[PDB]
């Protein structure tokens, strides 16, 4: 009836780590017991509450979340006591809006996000709605899948509209956290792919996951460099969307291109629609992913074309890992081992 | 021997009406009496040398002419002596890059441009690349089709990049000379359309034209009531490409939905990437089209679906219509009438 | 506790008109009460159990019932007493199946179907799956607006699937229940229309809709005639399944273009192989569709975009009602009016 | 002044091995000297007359000529003299019907064919449209490249029509000349591939070039066994037109998924109109494919991913050739060798 979770009391203060009460599913939700729970720059703009929408205090943050089924409330029949699932950002949506009802779910106006509207996965047990948890692949551990539920399918789906196809070029700006990922993914989707970021470490890693081309942009303007070597990309995906970055993405995309943004950084960003205009290039938002999305990312993970970077920590030392991320003295993805 | 053109002698001076030699039709070429020719703000941008890459002096504008083969060049087989065709902003393109062979022509970075790296239709006779020609209907008058060869082509290919399906909501932003046209097309596309402007007559127009609703945004936030509405709008075609026109279009779309800019407006705008990102966005830019968007949108003027508002004027007189477009006093679309 | 019925008991049997127990909604299901009820042939096939699977006797057919929520069970927040439903062939799906979560719900192995697997329409009450039940729009009535739940999105989803565009050229094969309600659909979303039977008076039926083009497959073949007339088809939406509408949908559609089969004939028929590889053609079956399908579908009809021909009938003479469409007697729609 | 040339004088005869004419490039044509030349079984139907639209005779097969522009005719700007080039079957197109519009050329009705409307590359030289020849990548072989030029597209094509996805499944049917092509493109378009066919030796090969999996249809039931390996194919491409391939691949194929069809068989086929509409199957047509196809699938060849099983043999041999092929004991692909 108790357990140990990291609370949200007040925006921009550390967490807490208490014994609160055991979650109950009732008619429709499932209980889950977290064995692992990923932890990303999301859950520090939940806990500063520095965007539009803020959580409501106190919650408990996490959409990384994943564990066993430990209990199953009235009429579900998707899973079962013991099932391997994990607790994406989107947490349940209305199922009968115009967007859910096409499978763009994770558009709907009355959706709740976990660790964010909802109490999340850093704590011992959780209550998710068992229509929207991720099914995880039995061949993957815990540890290692948790980063798919929020960086994979965050740029599987950004890969996914960039409307690129076999063969086709497409540049990963940011070999960070998501761009390490992405490059997988890429790969995986038969794309040619070209790295580019400004650590010759990350630019080596992206090679190694599959990249053909790697440019770093302290060296040389990746824009010139790739129009001339590759004739500009037929995607970007834009994983850290920095001003720089932005405005290199345009540079670096070839005529009819799309370039897709996975980031939500602050503030309007200067665009020239004069060259947007004339060289046809698109230009997308996307983050997350639908339930769909999310499957067919973890898939790539289970057939062992996709592996995040991934650091453990324990959930009573989450506020050294918030530090250090806070100082960008993480290389990969860090996630919360219950176990 | 000898004709009437309107010549470009020196940037932003006045045109003057010379006699100049009747173009010749060489091997693959042919020679057009121009019956009628549209004039639009592009041949302003022309004539004054505006853009970065400028037309050579001097030169006779217009790639709005529409007439009669005179004269068949050898080796011409898509058309023959008395055809009815028109010579639109697309003169020629390489036909075998990457873009030619993808059906995006109007990316060919070889293209030649009529009334601005060649002489176009402000003239008795215009020598064409007939395989670039458009084949006019045989059911619409001269002056009436037109503005179809630019304006019509213009909106027509900005609303398919819209994304857009029948029974899905467009706004036309701005009801002027390319947003008149825009509603009919929308309309004969099977779209719901929502009319934004700021002038009650052309807002009555648009609803005259088939808009199902229409918002003065002198009055009304044209954004919030559209949300509240109908949801925001599938699709929105931005026919006038202000900042303010873009800010309004980010908020008038719905999630997942995308924003077609009809034109090149100067200096950057600010793009709010956050929104973009996290209501899933599609910006995209689209002006003019290629040889099947020219035939694609003759053929919905030739079934009566649009008709375009003009009216004439006269070769002697084009420093005038000039001058009218230059202050922004024109209504609909001017054509020169050589009859 | 009672109420009126028609049953079927045995199979080929014809229907008694029984008073049976009024069903009651249990937790997330409501109840219907049924003011209008379309007939169709698939009614004659659950009453014969001539498919391969088969209803369960004895049940009551009816999958075109609409009338007013009645009742509502537990855990239903998408509708109440008063609003105006229909109960479509799609009675539930499972909704997390990949073809489920990809909005394909059609495809769901686990679907029920009213009055065929589950009780339906033929009866004053019925209960339902409020998440899968039709939302009626206001201004139609219920015995206009039933026949939309099975002919109007089955043609419509039909026509969707034929990817063809506005301005396009479609063939109705066929203008008999279904093809003259796909006409209208087809009208709206922007397609010429080219209608294609053996009936003149059908024809003459297909160009009052908006058809532009009309043959008598009789006296002359339509295909030579079509591939000369307009140069084939985009599309064919072959609404009478035969082997000859097939063979010759083959001939009539251009090069690249796309049949769909609207309809579930019995047994195999010859495809010339070289002729679909030949020409790239696709050919594709559907029926029905999906809850975005019936809500689209029925938007058309609420902004008077289609009407189906409608005459109605009591319940108690159902029996005659098959009769006659077991004769081919029947023009247009006929629909069981429970007032 | 002459050349050799394998000549078909009379349907159904052998080949004659003669001197001819060495033919000379007119304006806008350039002459190819041949260094490989592909054989395959459409040069059979063409030497036998067997195809609804024939030859005209005598002619010069071979439609898998690859060597090096030799001549150039006056006007030519897409190659030059010692040019790699191969000419494939799609000789040339109008360039403004509809479908060369729209970048579908390979649908001319005004196409000419190499090696059957005109003269092949079964000749030491052959005159060709620049505009229409294969751009050979530098790294590759002539014997090694010149299947790609029919094989290779109509493959890579086909597998694009399937509307597969990376990650998800396709079939390749048969493991032939065409099928150990295919598997490779398949591949590296991220498809995982299942090998179906009736020779162990055969299904080892595809195991060999990256099948995931392979199952022996002689042996057991192949669409059984994927149906409850795999739960069935997205998408089926068919390389050899078998009736019990056809029949088969409606059964492999997994709900919503394709079926594309590389053959050319004579006569009808059966197929379930029932299954097919219910399951909403797709059947489509695809051989060969545009200018932009054949680049893209010699552009997998120079990436290393796609590398056909080859083996030479002489000119004057081609006739033993012929006889080898008609008793289906050719393995790959035979290539005739001009060095
Ligand atoms: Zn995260
Ligand atoms: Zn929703
Ligand atoms: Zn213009
Ligand atoms: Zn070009
Ligand atoms: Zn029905
Ligand atoms: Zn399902
Ligand atoms: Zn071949
Ligand atoms: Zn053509």
């Amino acid at each position: 009836a108790m357990m140990k979770a990291a609370v949200v009391r007040a925006f921009g203060a550390p967490l807490t780590i208490d014994e609160v009460p055991v979650p109950q599913p009732g008619p429709g939700q499932v209980q889950v017991k977290i064995e692992a729970s990923g932890v990303c720059h999301t859950d520090l703009h939940a806990a500063d509450g520095d965007w539009p929408v803020k959580p409501t205090l106190p919650f408990i943050p996490g959409h990384e979340g994943v564990g066993y089924v430990s209990a199953v409330g009235s009429g579900v029949s998707r899973v079962k006591e013991g099932d391997r699932v994990g607790v994406p950002w989107l947490y349940s949506a209305c199922g009968y809006c115009e967007h859910c009802l096409q499978g763009w779910e994770t558009l709907c106006e009355k959706q709740q996000n976990t660790g964010y509207s909802v109490n999340g996965g850093y704590g011992e047990y959780v209550v998710a709605d068992p229509n929207y948890v991720g099914l995880l692949p039995d061949k993957v551990g815990f540890v290692e899948i948790a980063p798919i539920l929020c960086a994979g399918v965050t740029v599987y789906k950004g890969l996914k509209v960039t409307d690129t196809r076999p063969g086709q070029w497409v540049v990963i700006s940011g070999i960070g956290g998501l761009g390490h990922v992405a490059v997988q993914y890429a790969r995986a989707m038969g794309l040619r792919v070209a790295a580019v970021d400004i650590d010759d470490a990350k630019l080596n890693l992206a090679r190694r996951l599959g990249a053909e081309v790697a440019v770093n942009a302290r060296d040389t303007d990746p824009a010139a460099w790739l129009q001339k070597e590759i004739g500009g990309a037929h995607g970007v995906l834009v994983t850290a969307v920095s001003p720089k970055a932005f405005s290199q993405a345009i540079g670096m995309v070839r005529r009819g291109g799309t370039i897709a943004l996975n980031g939500l950084p602050p503030g309007d960003f200067g665009t020239p629609i004069f060259d947007v205009v004339l060289k046809g290039i698109t230009i997308r938002g996307s983050i997350v992913g639908t339930r769909s999305d999310l499957q067919e990312s973890l898939d790539f993970a289970a057939h062992g074309d996709v592996k995040a970077t991934v650091s453990t920590a324990k959930l009573d030392d989450v506020n050294d890992v918030f530090g250090r991320l806070r100082e960008g003295k993480v290389e990969g993805r860090v996630v919360l081992d219950f176990s």
